[PDB]
């Protein structure tokens, strides 16, 4: 796809990853985000045309798209543990409806198909990922939606999964418009996973989207950090400048260090602790509170950074800038 829906220059600023947290961000920052992010499952299309709230914030792409009619949509599509049945065609009617629905919004859509392709917890087979990316990239063309829907192959870039295993998941450059990654606690392995994902994207000639990012294990309102990924115990006080310097400055530095390929990010701005999947007593890891508006210094510094001219923010020229 040769730069289609990929900005020639600049980094798309998007926010996620549930309707309410995105509305709260837009309210608190007094801004219309350039891109907004939700999730849907392919088995039920849960979250596409009506509310789906399963403990990770409310998803409703119809509501989101009406609330932000001149912002890009970013959509994570879960395989719901069924990628092999998806690859064998059992959900093909649902795929068409998903693609036709998203194309009916007449705006740039970034589709993270089977996001975190190499996260073992997603139950994926390499075959099912390679086949289904082929099928979906081709179906976008068959349905006539290739000017509108950009297909993102997003890895998990998660330190406990060993490096050097990305090739088995790759469907081929002809079937991928962007590579994506997750930027949470890359310091746990010296940035090795996120750097490996970036260098993979670079080697394939694809732009890079940081599709999931948050100061994982930090609390912005409380100003704390924990080294405990499972339960968030023995929380450490941080100053707000420390929390900026420890997570936010390196996050933006990573984008500069990879500025040949980085063309978008999604910042997840949420009180994760308020959402039951991510809440105490932490059955699915410790996440924290990533709301930049919950600290004045973090909020100022955030707004000051993303207003800079390497970032693509919302304006009347946004869709043109993104290649729509
Ligand atoms: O301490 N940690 O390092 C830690 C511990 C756990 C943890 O949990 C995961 O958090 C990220 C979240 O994205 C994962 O969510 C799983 O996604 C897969 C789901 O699969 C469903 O399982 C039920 C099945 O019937 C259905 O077919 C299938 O789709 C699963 O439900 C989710 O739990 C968590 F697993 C993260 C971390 N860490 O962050 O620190
Ligand atoms: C990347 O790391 C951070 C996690 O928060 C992300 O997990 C996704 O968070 C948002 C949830 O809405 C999504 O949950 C899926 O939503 C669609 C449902 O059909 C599906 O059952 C549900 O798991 C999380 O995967 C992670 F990607």
């Amino acid at each position: 796809l040769d730069g289609v829906l990929v900005p020639e220059s600049g980094i798309l600023v998007s926010v996620g990853q549930d309707v309410d947290s995105v509305n709260d961000y837009a309210s608190a920052l007094g801004t219309i985000p350039a891109g907004v992010t939700n999730y849907v499952g392919i088995v039920n299309l849960d979250g596409l045309n009506s509310d789906a709230d399963a403990g990770a914030g409310r998803n409703n792409i119809a509501e989101l798209a009406n609330a932000y009619p001149t912002s890009a949509l970013v959509v994570g599509v879960s395989m719901n543990g069924e990628v092999d049945a998806v690859a064998s065609g059992r959900y093909n009617a649902n795929i068409d409806t998903l693609l036709n629905t998203l194309a009916g919004y007449d705006r740039p859509v970034y589709l993270r198909w089977a996001y975190e392709v190499d996260g073992p917890w997603n139950g994926h087979s390499p075959s099912g990922i390679v086949t289904s990316f082929q099928y979906v990239h081709d179906r976008i063309i068959a349905l006539g939606h290739q000017a509108k829907i950009s297909l993102v192959w997003q890895v998990a870039s998660y330190c406990p999964t060993p490096g050097g295993q990305l090739d088995q998941w790759w469907p081929g450059s002809e079937y991928v418009d962007w590579v994506g990654l997750s930027y949470f606690a890359p310091q746990d392995c010296n940035w090795d996973r996120v750097n490996e994902a970036a260098q993979f994207a670079r080697s394939k000639g694809k732009p890079l989207f940081l599709n999931e990012s948050t100061p994982q294990r930090y609390q912005v309102a409380d100003l704390t950090y924990s080294a405990d990924p499972a339960k968030g115990t023995n929380r450490q006080s941080k100053t707000s400048q420390q929390l900026w310097d420890e997570w936010f400055a390196p996050y933006f530095q990573f984008m500069s260090d990879n500025s040949d390929i980085v063309k978008g990010f999604t910042y997840i701005n949420a009180d994760w602790d308020s959402q039951w999947r991510w809440a105490a007593p932490y059955n699915e890891g410790y996440w924290g509170d990533s709301r930049v508006q919950a600290n004045a210094l973090i909020k100022s510094n955030w707004q000051q950074e993303i207003a800079k001219g390497q970032y693509i923010n919302h304006s009347e020229t946004l869709f043109e800038t993104l290649g729509y």
